[PDB]
């Protein structure tokens, strides 16, 4: 069973949807698909320009109370870093090579940006997260300033855009698609009703 | 237990936390204290002005989705109506008396224009709603055009912004703010927990 996962390290409901996601992964074995990709430019393509949440602060003000909420749900801290500057461990994220260690990266990404509040633009964070991985520091910082690493992340974007995505997280399982971390109990429902049909429960 | 429901006409996901709030007044006599209130002003209030869901095609076509879904799990149609022209109406809430005839209100009016799609500017629609709710269609309809109507839809509509509200449908219980039908469960959890130590089952 694939489930198609679209988020940015920027996204704290990303973050969120990671978490949920991944002890899905562990637990029951669903196969994650998943896909750095710029919001920026994913909001810019449909025409959503306005202001963001970040730059509303009533708004955002409540948002950290709802994304508060959700990590006490989950049993998982949530900090906010410094910044939203995420663009070098999105394209990092394509030094992966198979779903574990693509999934590790991910992990690994996402605690320390949202679970430890390290900014995402931190220039020790590429080394950090190398250690962390078993890879090769070097390697993957020349990898991250490479052009090759750019299109592979521009090539991801398009392909969401083209995919009708507006922004993170979202998720896809078959034609579904669902946005939000507030929605992966849907996509939970989609999965028990395959899970029953085959294994003959259901017609 | 009293519960502060903050929503405008135009918004469909207001039209489902109505019926899911309704279904927890009638089921278990919560208290809901019912507030029609501007989204046009609160948004502007807090700076958001970029363009809205609804004209952003790419998103609005999923939202249309999210909808429908929710829609489904409640058992209600949901039906997109021609305009979100939801001024008179949100006026007219302010003729409803106590409790009882503010909810037959509120949901008279949200079963019509998103249950099944009436333009909120009909210009009929304040006498079939009249009719509904054996009212005066005349006293009702004078209402709707009288400065101290929209007096106190402005009335509200401020209040609401000084509780730090930026949009809808928004629920107050005590000191918590959740914003969104999707957060309804959050209410509920916290419905639960101060029925239980007010029946001494928790400290
Ligand atoms: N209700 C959601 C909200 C998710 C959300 O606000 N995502 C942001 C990025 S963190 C986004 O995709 N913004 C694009 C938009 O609002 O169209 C959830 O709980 O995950
Ligand atoms: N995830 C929500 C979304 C609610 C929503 O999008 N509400 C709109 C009006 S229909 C709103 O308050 N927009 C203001 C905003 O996005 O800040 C829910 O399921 O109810
Ligand atoms: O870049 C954006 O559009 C954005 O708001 C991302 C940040 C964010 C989103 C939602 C809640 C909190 C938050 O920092
Ligand atoms: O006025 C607005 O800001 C708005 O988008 C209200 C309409 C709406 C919101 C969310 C989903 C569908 C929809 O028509």
């Amino acid at each position: 069973m694939i489930v198609d996962f679209y988020f940015d390290f920027l996204s704290p409901f990303s973050y969120l949807a990671n978490q949920r996601l991944s002890k899905l992964a562990q637990d029951y074995g669903l196969t994650i698909r998943y896909n750095a990709i710029d919001l920026a430019r994913v909001k810019i393509a449909i025409g959503n320009v306005g202001p963001s949440n970040r730059d509303l602060k009533v708004k955002l003000d409540y948002l950290k109370v709802d994304l508060q909420r959700w990590a006490q749900l989950y049993g998982i801290p949530l900090v906010f870093p410094a910044n939203y500057n995420s663009r070098r461990m999105n394209i990092g994220f394509y030094y992966s090579g198979a779903e574990a260690q693509a999934a590790a990266y991910v992990n690994v990404v996402f605690n320390a940006v949202w679970g430890e509040g390290i900014a995402p633009d931190l220039e020790s964070l590429p080394a950090l997260v190398s250690e962390k991985l078993g890879w090769d520091r070097s390697a993957f910082e020349h990898f991250l300033s490479s052009n090759a690493a750019t299109e592979r992340y521009d090539e991801q974007t398009h392909a969401a855009i083209e995919r009708k995505v507006f922004g993170v997280p979202t998720m896809f399982l078959g034609d579904e698609m669902w946005w939000g971390n507030d929605r992966l109990f849907m996509l939970e429902s989609a999965m028990g009703r395959l899970c029953r049909q085959n294994a003959d429960l259901s017609s």
